[PDB]
């Protein structure tokens, strides 16, 4: 029914952790630069909690915030209240990026076409997790080692998976 | 249609620069010795401008120069004038290396199977760039840190990517 490509953009550790105390458990500027390059010129779909943690509209992209709050407004951002409203706002979009967090990943899980997942080889303490996924019917179309140095202190890989018809 | 493996051999910076004033923007003997090791015993496909910058046939490899000039000749080198002519000269080769520069990288881009790309972590001034590449259906099959020392003054990594069928 929807015409835009629904993509997931996420980074997670060995146990699927994505967050701790409403922020990122790791600081990886190189990973963030890859995120910015990939998502540039495409809508970002983020949960209300996810947005407030970031604190600011991310440049060069349509920021769409998902909340049940019927009176929620933020300057320089669009607000949706359901999967369908998001699909309406993004009717004509080429590809959208579901950007998190867990509640929003859950919401859009039945609709994912493509998965951009960074895997981080470390066991972080966390409270927020990326939902399990049946990877049957999925093909890995890209993999590469991320940059490890003084500023990026963990081992990590970029993966991209596409669903088959 | 063709049976030889078409490989790219290239070194570029953070902004895809490969050249400046018909020359290399950096001097990396260690990177050059990896190039010689990998390409040895395999044909080199070079654009006319790339060849003349080098100035001499590179030993142990078939040097094949790509030009539109029908009366162009160089001692100890073969001269092709098109993608297909290169394919004819290399019909029986196991693996050929597209060696640059930009115009020749463009020419053979639709045919690349394997990419040997050195990434140099520095922002050089340059005029010649390595073409953008959709890496969908490519996988990194090798990565390693290059040697940094007094003789090799930059941070750089060797990457190898293979196309998937
Ligand atoms: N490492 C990574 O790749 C990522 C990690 N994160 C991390 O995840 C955490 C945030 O994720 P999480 O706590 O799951 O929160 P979310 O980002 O999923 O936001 C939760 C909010 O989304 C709204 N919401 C949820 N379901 C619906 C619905 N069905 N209809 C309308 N609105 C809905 C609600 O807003 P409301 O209460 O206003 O009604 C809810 O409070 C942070 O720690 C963050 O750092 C986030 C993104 C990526
Ligand atoms: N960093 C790296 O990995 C590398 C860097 N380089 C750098 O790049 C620069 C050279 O690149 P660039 O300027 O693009 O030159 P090229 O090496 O790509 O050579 C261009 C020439 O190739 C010939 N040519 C182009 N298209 C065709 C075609 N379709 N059919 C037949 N012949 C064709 C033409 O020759 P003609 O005019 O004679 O007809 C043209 O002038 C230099 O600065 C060099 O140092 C080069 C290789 C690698
Ligand atoms: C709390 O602070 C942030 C939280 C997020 C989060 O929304 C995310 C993510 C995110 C990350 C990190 N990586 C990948 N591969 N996909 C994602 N979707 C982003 C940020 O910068 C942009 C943040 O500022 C520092
Ligand atoms: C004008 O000076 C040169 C220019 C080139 C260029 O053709 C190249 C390259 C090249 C390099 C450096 N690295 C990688 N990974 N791939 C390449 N294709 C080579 C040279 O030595 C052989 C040069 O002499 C010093």
């Amino acid at each position: 029914h929807h015409h835009m490509r629904v993509s997931f953009m996420v980074a997670m550790d060995e146990n699927r952790v994505i967050g701790k105390d409403n922020n990122l458990p790791w600081r990886l500027p190189s990973e963030l630069q890859y995120v910015k390059k990939t998502t540039m010129g495409h809508p970002l779909i983020m949960g209300r909690k996810n947005y407030e943690a970031i604190g600011r509209p991310l440049p060069g992209r349509r920021n769409i915030i998902v909340t049940r709050n019927e009176g929620y407004h933020v300057e320089g951002c669009e607000v949706a209240h359901s999967v369908e409203e998001v699909f309406e706002l993004c009717k004509n979009e080429e590809e959208i990026f579901i950007f998190g967090g867990a509640q929003i990943f859950d919401l859009f899980l039945p609709y994912v076409d493509k998965l951009y997942i960074t895997k981080i080889h470390h066991a972080f303490e966390g409270d927020t997790f990326f939902p399990e996924m049946d990877m049957t019917n999925w093909k890995e179309v890209f993999v590469e080692k991320g940059l490890t140095d003084e500023k990026n202190p963990y081992t990590y890989y970029y993966h991209v998976y596409e669903k088959q018809q």
